[PDB]
C-alpha cells in the first residue's frame, strides 16, 4: 500500500512474542527480566484481532519475522526479532510461513493492513565480534559481506555510525557492508520477495541511521510499499532529512517534547507547540511520519506517571497529530515498565479488558479520526496547526474548514480544577453546535466566535461539528 494509502491508517505496534499465545492464555508467565521467548505467535494475534480492531486501529506493526540466532545469550533470547541469521527462513517460535500468510489474510479480511519490521543493517551473533563465524549467516555467509569489526564509539562521526558495529562482545551485531553492490542487490531482492510472499502492506525499517542514506531509495523502491524508518534522534535537522531517501520516519522529534509536556503537571507546552511547528515546516511531509509516545526502546509513559488523565491526553495527541498514530501494545492497559527489557511486558497478562479507561479513550479518539477521514479527503493532508497554548494547555486544529477537529489538551492531571477555557482560533462559525466526542457533551460556539470549553479533571476535549456527525455511531 502506498504512502498516500498509509496516511489514513492508525497502527497498533506489538511484539509478536509478547502479544498473544496460540493457546490464548492470560496467565502464562512472562518475566521480562528473563529476556526469554514467552511464546507469542502469529496465530495468537489473529485470535485477538477483535480486541485490536475494537480500539479503532486499522493496521498493526509486528516485530521482525526472520530466523534468529538460536541461543539464549547472556542478554536472553532473540524474542524481539532483531538478531537475524537466516533471512530466508522464518522464526519458528512465531509459527510457519502459513501462519504469517494467514495473519496477512485475516487483517485484509477486516480491512486492515499488515506492517512488518525489517532490519537491513545487521545480523546478530551470540559472542564476541572477533569470534564470529560468518558461515552461519544466510545468504551472507562470508566475512566479505560485512564491514571490518569495530564498535561505534563516536556518535558525532556519521561515517563511524554507519560503518562500525552495534552491540558489544556479549551479543555482537555484524554490520553488513551496505555499500557493496552484492549486498544491495541481495537485500533489494529479498525485500521485494518478502512483501509479495506475505502480502505485506507496509514496512517499519529498523536502525536506519546506521546505513548510509544512498542504500535506502533502492530498498524503499524494491519493497514497493510504504516504508517508515526508525531514525533514533530527536533533532529534526538530523532525522527529517531521511525523508529524502524513504517515504516516512518515526516522529522522534515530536516524541521528546510530547513526553515532556504530559509526563508531569509541570511539562512544557511551549516545547511541544514549537516542535509541532518546526516539524510541520522543516520536515518534508509531517503527514507521513509516525507519532508515538511509547515503544520498546524507552520507558513506557506510565513509568513516568500513573496519572490517568495525563495518559489520556497523550494518547489523544498521538491519534490526532499529523501522520500515522502509533500505539504500543500495553499502553492501552496503562503498562508502566521501564527500559528494556522492562517495557516488553506480555499483553495477555492484562486479560485484554476492553473497558479499561485507555482502551475506551483510544477507541473514541480513533473513532472520530476514522470518521472524519471518511468525510473529509483533506483531513490527512491538512497540516495539524497549534492554535493555542498556556502553561497547562495546548490546543490544535486539523481538517478542512467546516469539518475540522479541534483538540484541547491539558497537563493539569486528574486533580485538575474545573473551569471554562475561552478558546479563540478554532475557526468554527458563530453559534455552531459542536460535539465534544470524548465525553459526548455539546458545546456552542460564541457569538464572538470563541468556543467556551469546559475543562475538568485535566481531561482531553475533542470538538467536531454536530451536524457533520449525522448518521454516524459517535456519541449516539
Ligand atoms: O541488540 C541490542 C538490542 O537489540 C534490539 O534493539 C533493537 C531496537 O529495540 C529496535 O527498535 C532498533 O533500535 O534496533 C535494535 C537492534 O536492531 C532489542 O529489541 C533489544 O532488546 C536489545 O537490547
Ligand atoms: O487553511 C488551509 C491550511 O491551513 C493550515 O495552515 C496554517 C498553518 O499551519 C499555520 O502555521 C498558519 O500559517 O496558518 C495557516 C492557515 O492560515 C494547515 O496547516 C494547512 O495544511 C492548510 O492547507
Ligand atoms: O545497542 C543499543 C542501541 O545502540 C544505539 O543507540 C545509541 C543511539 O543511536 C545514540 O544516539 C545514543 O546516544 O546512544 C545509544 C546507545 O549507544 C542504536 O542506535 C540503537 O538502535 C540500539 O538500541
Ligand atoms: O533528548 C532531547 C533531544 O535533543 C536533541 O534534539 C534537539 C535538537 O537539538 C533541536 O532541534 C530541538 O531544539 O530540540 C531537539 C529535541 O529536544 C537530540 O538530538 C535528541 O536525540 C535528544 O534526545
Ligand atoms: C518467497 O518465496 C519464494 C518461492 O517460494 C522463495 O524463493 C523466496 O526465497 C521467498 N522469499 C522470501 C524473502 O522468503
Ligand atoms: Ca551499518
Amino acid at each position: 500500500a502506498t504512502p498516500a494509502d498509509w496516511r489514513s491508517q492508525s497502527i497498533y505496534f506489538l511484539l509478536t512474542d509478547r502479544f498473544a499465545r496460540t493457546d490464548g492464555s492470560t496467565t502464562a508467565t512472562c518475566n521480562t527480566a528473563d529476556q526469554k521467548y514467552c511464546g507469542g505467535t502469529w496465530q495468537g494475534i489473529i485470535d485477538k484481532l477483535d480486541y485490536i480492531q475494537g480500539m479503532g486501529f486499522t493496521a498493526i506493526w509486528i516485530t521482525p519475522v526472520t530466523a534468529q540466532l538460536p541461543q539464549t545469550t547472556a542478554y536472553g533470547d532473540a524474542y524481539h526479532g532483531y538478531w537475524q541469521q537466516d533471512i530466508y527462513s522464518l522464526n519458528e517460535n512465531y509459527g510457519t510461513a502459513d501462519d504469517l500468510k494467514a495473519l496477512s489474510s485475516a487483517l485484509h479480511e477486516r480491512g486492515m493492513y499488515l506492517m512488518v519490521d525489517v532490519v537491513a543493517n545487521h545480523m546478530g551473533y551470540d559472542g564476541a565480534g572477533s569470534s564470529v563465524d560468518y558461515s552461519v549467516f544466510k545468504p551472507f555467509s562470508s566475512q566479505d559481506y560485512f564491514h571490518p569489526f569495530c564498535f561505534i564509539q563516536n556518535y558525532e562521526d556519521q561515517t563511524q555510525v554507519e560503518d562500525c558495529w552495534l552491540g558489544d562482545n556479549t551479543v555482537s551485531l555484524p554490520d553488513l557492508d551496505t555499500t557493496k553492490d552484492v549486498v544491495k542487490n541481495e537485500w533489494y531482492d529479498w525485500v521485494g520477495s518478502l512483501v509479495s510472499n506475505y502480502s505485506i502492506d507496509g514496512l517499519r525499517i529498523d536502525t536506519v541511521k546506521h546505513v548510509q542514506k544512498d542504500f535506502w531509495p533502492g530498498y524503499n523502491k524494491a519493497a514497493g510499499v510504504y516504508c517508515i524508518g526508525e531514525v533514533l534522534d530527536g533533532d529534526p535537522a538530523y532525522t527529517c532529512p531521511y525523508q529524502n531517501v524513504m517515504d516516512g520516519v518515526l516522529n522522534y522529534p515530536i516524541y521528546y517534547p510530547l513526553l515532556n509536556a504530559f509526563k508531569s503537571t509541570s511539562g512544557s507546552m511551549d516545547d511541544l507547540y514549537n516542535m509541532i511547528n518546526t516539524v510541520k515546516s522543516d520536515c518534508p511531509d509531517s503527514t507521513l511520519l509516525g507519532t508515538f509516545v511509547e515503544n520498546h526502546d524507552n520507558p513506557r509513559f506510565a513509568s513516568y506517571t500513573n496519572d490517568i488523565a495525563l495518559a489520556k491526553n497523550v494518547a489523544a495527541f498521538i491519534i490526532l497529530n499529523d501522520g500515522i498514530p502509533i500505539i504500543y501494545a500495553g499502553q492501552e492497559q496503562h503498562y508502566a515498565g521501564g527500559n528494556d527489557p522492562a517495557n516488553r511486558e506480555a499483553t495477555w497478562l492484562s486479560g485484554y479488558p476492553t473497558d479499561s479507561e485507555l482502551y475506551k479513550l483510544i477507541a473514541s479518539a480513533n473513532a472520530i479520526r476514522n470518521y472524519a477521514i471518511s468525510k473529509d479527503t483533506g483531513f490527512v493532508t491538512y497540516k495539524n496547526w497549534p492554535i493555542y497554548k498556556d502553561d497547562t494547555t495546548i490546543a490544535m486544529r486539523k481538517g478542512t474548514d467546516g469539518s475540522q477537529i479541534v483538540t484541547i489538551l491539558s497537563n493539569k492531571g486528574a486533580s485538575g480544577d474545573s473551569y471554562t477555557l475561552s478558546l479563540s482560533g478554532a475557526g468554527y462559525t458563530a453559534g455552531q453546535q459542536l460535539t465534544e466526542v470524548i465525553g459526548c457533551t455539546t458545546v456552542t460556539v460564541g457569538s464572538d466566535g470563541n468556543v467556551p470549553v469546559p475543562m475538568a479533571g485535566g481531561l482531553p476535549r475533542v470538538l467536531y461539528p454536530t451536524e457533520k456527525l449525522a448518521g454516524s455511531k459517535i456519541c449516539s
